[PDB]
């Protein structure tokens, strides 16, 4: 027993100590791993380094800021106080100088460029006026965040887009996500069989979404999803000057789902304004999650145009929520509470994976029984109206032929041409009626039809679309708004807040509708940069 | 501003204005191309104008009884007051009248029919006879109702059994079942592939559950299935007599599953007396869904019988509960409360659909496990009886050998002839102890081997059995009376109405017995008006 | 209404004399069904028979003891004192006889046996040296039940491992329950059609667990599964020395899973204290339920040493359980309210197997997630080890190679020998960080290809292994301590007494540890008893 009592003394002397030598020794360890596989052979080794630098930069940099925090603060304050004496006269030179730099370069390379872009760019402008036709509050809107999001999208994309070392990166990334979902795939051969290919959607595409989870939630726990939803809401609070909850729930959702997304800021939600709860569902409905990525990408859709319709759709969606339904009233939460996320109350990383997959049981029956439903009424659908057509003699209506004409006008303002824009407009209303699954499967059909090469025409009837139309098509059905998807959604801000019921339901109507035109609008941003075939 | 302001004052001066103004030129359009279609060419057109037409009249026939209700009472007032005066010598004519009609009926067109129709009489008689011995409250009895159900029932068989043009319309609403059903599977084939035909049960019948579920759901917020309900429910409440909440809830059982009827009449629930919850739960087990319709058809059963059956159990099913169990309280609920059903809470067409659906996906878990369980435990059942029996040198025994002999009576009394109501026996076991999936089944099988032809008997064992008898086996297993139905019956009962436990306990057992009851009371009549082959 | 009533009064006069009337005339039906076959052919009756002659004996037995419990008492009380009298001097002589036969036998037995199982011994001692060295309260602890646990756990094994009636009868019992569950597997044809086979573990292995589910729940009905809980539970009880409840609970435990055997004292998990609340924890992660036992039978696993491991594991685990943390307050629990279980609350047998049924929809789901993202993390872990070994020039590096060497020590110490120790280690490290299903169907590969024979090493790469280490391998992986089972376990154990929820958690950490030790030791006794082929 005494022996045990020193034992117990010795260890608590040393806690901190003894926590601080262990993990010294563990990065140690590590290094020396690094070091010796280096001296072997750098050429393989690289990667190893590469991550190794630049976690070690990343830590630093964090360090330095948090201790030096007032020092640079003092540092700047000068400058600040400098600008706001000259503000006054300055702004105009700032904004004329802006106004000056846009009709140059518009001019320039779109005109070089043709016809549809400068069509693409109108479109950026028209939706946005409408926007503010229709604000909830229109008297009382502020500029600044609806200006620095379109310049935030613009300049994205044009590095992206029209710059070789930006356009490898993501399509690495994206094969990296093929890669890590495929992995799933295999995993899931075990449950259904070897002859899971049998049943495609079933027993491949579902599992992904289980596996997705379980990975999210193990990262969760580690607290790296943390840091990264972190540094880009921070990027996003100091350029477009949204609050605090909007941008982190912004940032979240670029790779996290609508239902999940809100969970960030659960324990705020009771008291965020009304605005603040459009913008949290107008960004829920405007990207979508991770899971869903390698599946897209799986089918022909582009891992780079995904990936970037991803990220510049989050800016976009504050941006287009602060203009159709600005802030009319003080908001309570603060920046530390906010930008703060309490870590799962699990006990070790495999209680986080155990929870996190039990979660999806629910996620995945609802989806298969929504996707059941609505395909047997579009089936229907189509049956009856090609009854009803067979009256005036044109038995060949469906409900591609209505949503192709209904939705034209929309495709043809983002800049595709006036050939694929019925093709398009069919993706738009499969999109708009049911979940952007079913938009996207038709979308890597027409793709296929495009690569394997034939007629463009096999009768009067068009086979396939143009890559630029196809790229368009990629950034304008990147969305979770659908009409089922509202009622989910809808369903889950009142769970998590009783109290807010009446605003959840509010906002969730026109934070649809502010969805969509976000989505339309980074389309519109790729037309204008992507250039013609 | 000033202008948005001037609209929005526009808009609220003219708002029900607008609103009719907008349905009026909708209508007005929907006649338009009615009426194209009936010049270009009347023959096709025809069913168009005939929907047209049918509405037009309920609707002009539904105002006028809401406006000029007042003066039709005032019509009728003086003839009620001068039956009312010469009832008490009129009643004795008219009961002798009925008699003698009776009688004639009887004599005449059965005993130019045969013998075991006129047993399937006496099996009526008998049935009604045994209810009234074992009655909770024997002693006070309303005879009403159940005179007027039986007759009711023989008025309906009698029109749609005896004569042509009522034998083609239900013919015709099957195959429009049928076919409606058929697009369903059609739309499962996407999420299961192409070889969803290999797993017939699991990837077809119960998608087809998924699709009613859905349309159900959609007509519900619609709000047609409520017009039918309560169309039906009138007129059983002006003939048998019974309380509103009861015909409301027979009525909607006809189309309607016993766990979802309840909730038409859901707020009153708490507040019904004992015999009303009795009349619910009977009528829940004494008719089927209109899902199983589908497939049941399409087994090879008629759908003419089906429609039929199902028809006729709900007046069956109330006369039984009251003469088995008649009340000794008086009703709280009112007409105009319990015929207004509330609609659904959802906020559109989509989320009705994606909230039916959702719900769904309980039952269809269930009903696998039940199924998986239960046949597991017929399969032990058999061998173990095979297993008993080779020690008596009868190593044939098994279910069927014992159901066989159990249940003969029964089925002689419903009129099939000695050799084959050993075979309906059969079914009838698998019906009490496990779902009519199975029971139906089966006898699909033994029609299709009368199809095909071949002989009688292979051996000493007949291997089909006669039409009459196939047709008196179609209406005695319409129910949903099982035992595991017993238990979900209960389970949801007590849910909806916490208070209630105990008598929503009692009500169950005796309403299954019931129910059973009103299911052979049906296929007597159907035996006394069906020919013999 | 006099008929009746007087009926009524006859029955009520009746009530216990009619009741017992009935059930003795069933019971002389059953009886001389029974004489009847012994008549005709007695060898073919023979099991009837002994059926009958042992239930007798067991009812005789009951209400002998009874009635005649005081008398019994009586008798015995005389012989406890004056073996109190003389326990003084008498003590020291039992424990010096006890060690004597200890060290004889010993060396008899396993010196003509060789090394490895004097190992196995030596592991024996190690264990539980060092689960006296990490005990919660070292300096308090009852030596009793330890010891009396090892001599049970000895005798057990001694008796079913060394005696040839004994091996025959489990190998009887495994025979029996595999049928048991195979007809299972037909029963789930009809849901799943027959190409069920294609998909095995969804349409097979998950369909055993749901009928074995329904059939555990109808005898818990009946009441068959108390009677043995009793019986063993009084044995363990007047023997080990422990509490109530945590004997009652381990005797359950030998046939029933972790999550649903404290459903057996729930109306007192309340108030139980800490350490009978580890032992209940502990004897859920130390024992297999009746479910798998069928599944791994059916893989090569054999039935002797399953069903053996199992009943050795209870006692095992409840000496461990008090060693590692001993009890330092008093037991609030009587002996009378434990032993007694609470019946279902269902009205009917099928009732009960209805719910049985219900409840386990949530135990497939949460089965199927985890074993999907869990497998799909260990390709993962094993692609990307592979990745940095490759920088290394070893490509090889897997999952795997570390399990090898890191579980090797324990491997030698059960009595394995040292080539096959590394491959037990594999199967141990799947056992702990995945279910013991996977870690039992590498073991079945194994045991296969000894069978089909060949090779041993097909290169410097062992094939197969040894039948006694297969058999160790049995032993040690018998049971259902994993990480993710230690998280379900917690949630159903706070779920039952929200009030217990921290010590519900403390506990379950030691105790999960406690259950894999509980485990070793088994498979050190079969290592000592098990001769080398
Ligand atoms: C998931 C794929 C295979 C699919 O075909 O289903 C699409 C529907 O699934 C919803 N969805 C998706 C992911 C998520 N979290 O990762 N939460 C959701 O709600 C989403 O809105 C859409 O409607
Ligand atoms: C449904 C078919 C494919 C089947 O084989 O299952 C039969 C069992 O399903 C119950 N059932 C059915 C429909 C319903 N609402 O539409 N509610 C229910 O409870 C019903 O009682 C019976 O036992
Ligand atoms: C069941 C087989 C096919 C399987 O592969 O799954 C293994 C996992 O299932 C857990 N389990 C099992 C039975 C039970 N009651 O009978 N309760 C449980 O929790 C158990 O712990 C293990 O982890």
């Amino acid at each position: 027993e005494r022996m045990c009592g020193r034992m117990s003394d010795f260890c608590r002397e040393h806690k901190t100590t003894l926590r601080y030598i262990i993990w010294g020794i563990l990065i140690a360890g590590y290094l020396a791993l690094v070091i010796a596989a280096c001296v072997m052979n750098f050429h393989r080794a690289l990667p190893l380094f590469v991550i190794t630098v630049v976690a070690i930069f990343f830590v630093v940099w964090d360090h330095l800021m948090a201790k030096y925090e007032s020092q640079i603060a003092r540092f700047l304050s000068p400058g600040q106080r400098l600008l706001d004496s000259h503000w006054f006269w300055l702004k105009w030179v700032i904004w004329g100088c802006l106004i000056l730099g846009v009709i140059l370069w518009l001019v320039f390379d779109t005109a070089k460029l043709g016809q549809q872009q400068l069509v693409s760019f109108g479109g950026l402008i028209i939706y946005t006026s409408l926007t503010f036709l229709f604000s909830k509050h229109p008297t009382k809107v502020y500029w600044r965040p609806v200006f620095w999001g379109i310049g935030l999208q613009f300049l994205l994309g044009l590095l992206i887009l029209r710059t070789e070392p930006g356009f490898m990166a993501f399509d690495w990334l994206g094969k990296q996500v093929q890669t890590f979902l495929g992995y799933s795939d295999a995993g899931a051969s075990f449950v259904f069989g070897e002859k899971y290919t049998d049943h495609f959607f079933a027993f491949k595409v579902l599992p992904i979404v289980i596996f997705f989870s379980t990975v999210m939630s193990m990262l969760y726990y580690l607290g790296l999803m943390q840091w990264i939803i972190r540094k880009v809401g921070w990027v996003m609070l100091v350029t477009m000057g949204t609050s605090p909850v909007e941008s982190v729930v912004a940032s979240g959702n670029i790779f996290i789902g609508q239902t999940e997304s809100p969970l960030l800021v659960r324990p705020y939600l009771p008291y965020v304004t009304k605005s603040e709860l459009h913008a949290i569902m107008t960004a829920g409905f405007s990207t979508i999650a991770g899971s869903v990525l390698g599946a897209y990408i799986s089918f022909g859709v582009s891992s780079s145009h995904l990936l970037t319709a991803s990220v510049m759709s989050a800016p976009a969606a504050l941006a287009i929520s602060k203009l159709f339904w600005p802030e009319t009233e003080t908001p309570k939460i603060n920046l530390k509470n906010a930008m703060k996320m309490e870590s799962g109350d699990s006990r070790n990383l495999l209680e986080a994976a155990t929870q996190g997959a039990s979660s999806s049981i629910s996620l995945v029956a609802n989806i298969a029984v929504n996707l059941i439903a609505f395909l047997a009424l579009l089936s229907f659908m189509n049956s009856a109206l090609s009854w009803l057509g067979n009256m005036f003699d044109y038995p060949q209506l469906s409900f591609e032929v209505i949503c192709s004409y209904v939705f034209m006008p929309f495709a043809f303002m983002m800049g595709v041409d006036w050939q694929d824009s019925f093709m398009v407009a069919k993706l738009i209303g499969y999109k708009t009626f049911f979940n952007e699954f079913v938009a996207y499967q038709q979308l890597s059909k027409l793709i296929s039809l495009r690569q394997v090469g034939g007629p463009k025409f096999v009768d009067g009837v068009q086979q396939y679309m143009s890559m630029r139309s196809e790229a368009i098509s990629t950034y304008a059905l990147c969305g979770f708004a659908n009409f089922g998807s509202l009622g989910i959604v809808i369903g889950g801000l009142t769970s998590m807040a009783p109290s807010r019921k009446r605003d959840i339901t509010a906002g969730a109507m026109r934070a649809l509708i502010a969805g969509t035109i976000a989505c339309f609008l980074t389309a519109c941003i790729a037309g204008m940069l992507t250039n013609t075939p």
